[PDB]
DNA sequence: CATTAACCCTTAACGTTAAGCGTTAACT
DNA sequence: AGTTAACGCTTAACGTTAAGGGTTAATG
């Protein structure tokens, strides 16, 4: 239930089109470990990257961004979620 | 029109709508006063641990705050390198 | 004999023992802030240069550190595809 | 102190002793011919992997290899940086 | 008070640099 | 054949700019 925006790039744009991380940052005109570290589930999706990524693969920008925010949000919960209702229950 | 910072929302639809204050709103979420204000001043963004805190406290889907941030972020990466990117990258089309 | 990042050693025997931070130690070694913070979070490794600054400051042999990094990489490699490597290579006997 | 590439070792006291040639070794180890040879020539080091394969093949500890490389790495950092690091740092 | 400009720690994303790979195609 | 360019991919380590966050203080 936390899916990295990475896994999605790899498991379906890279692999589908048989593009390498090295070749992708070459198209995106960003450096090599930029695209590689997002692929490895070690970096996230900046908004500069979701603009590049969406431009290339013909998708909306938010699509990457919302792939991110579900990853970031899943990860704040299950780290501190219940330790927050026991903190703020108000309205 | 496009860039609108999630703070602008917290004032105008939640604080301004409930006669609530920042120092007041820090206390509820159980975080520091300078973090609620700096969002409200529009000099800081929504983190996920934040959006969970505002989500729970205003009976809001946490995905709504992060989306307010989601867009405001893209808005300003366009218009800062928007024309740059569109020139550097040709699609897979 | 099992996989322990050297970073684990750094906080559990040194930082916590002498009440120092990542940020404070990095200033004392003359490296930038995440060069020490990343080792502590078990996300970067002890390079020779890092292993020599660590030696000096904490009056230890640099070998000490480079062997905590030796063990960590070995154990990482093995099982990642040890046995498998044992299952590809006859020795000379 | 003095630096000694782990190649020197695998060559002098391993590959000369047992009449194995680099491109032979590469095979038994199931690794490409330029890794073993680039290690012999002293232009590449022993990765954590290589250690394990060389150690397996030669009935030694993968440690043994990494320690050779720990020490070639150290002696090379020192000297190239040794002094100014001791000078810009003060212990406790 | 409630709000701020002070710092300080930690930490994400970026471009550089450079090291280990295998693949290929030379040479020796 | 063995030895080795010379490609290209991956991936580690670094300084750096800059973000969120809680101290504290100054302010209003």
């Amino acid at each position: 239930r936390p899916i990295h925006p990475g896994e999605i790039l790899r498991d379906e744009f890279l692999m589908e089109f048989d593009i390498s991380p090295a070749a992708l940052a070459r198209a995106l005109k960003v450096s090599a470990p930029t695209v590689n570290d997002i692929v490895r589930e070690q970096r996230g999706i900046s908004a500069d990257m979701a603009i590049r990524l969406g431009r290339y693969f013909d998708t909306s920008a938010q699509f990457w961004m919302n792939l991110q925010s579900e990853y970031s949000l899943a990860t704040a919960y299950a780290a501190n979620g219940k330790q927050i209702e026991h903190e703020i229950e108000p309205l």
